[PDB]
């Protein structure tokens, strides 16, 4: 069911709020809500068994 969304490139968290990425997983994106996430332009996903936030430039969908 979930939108499958793609992670395009390697991203290393600066906190333990944010989502590690590796170019080509998949992420399942949670919110665009700049209001949920807390930070303009960063989305909120689960990838990796963790759940944080990530800049949305990051994934695209497909």
């Amino acid at each position: 069911h979930m939108p499958v969304w793609t992670a395009l490139f390697d991203y290393e968290p600066s906190g333990q709020d944010e989502l590690a990425l590796r170019k080509g997983d998949r992420v399942e994106v949670l919110s665009r809500d700049a209001a949920i996430s807390g930070d303009e332009g960063w989305w909120a996903g689960q990838v990796g068994g963790q759940v944080g936030i990530f800049p949305s430039n990051y994934v695209s969908r497909g």
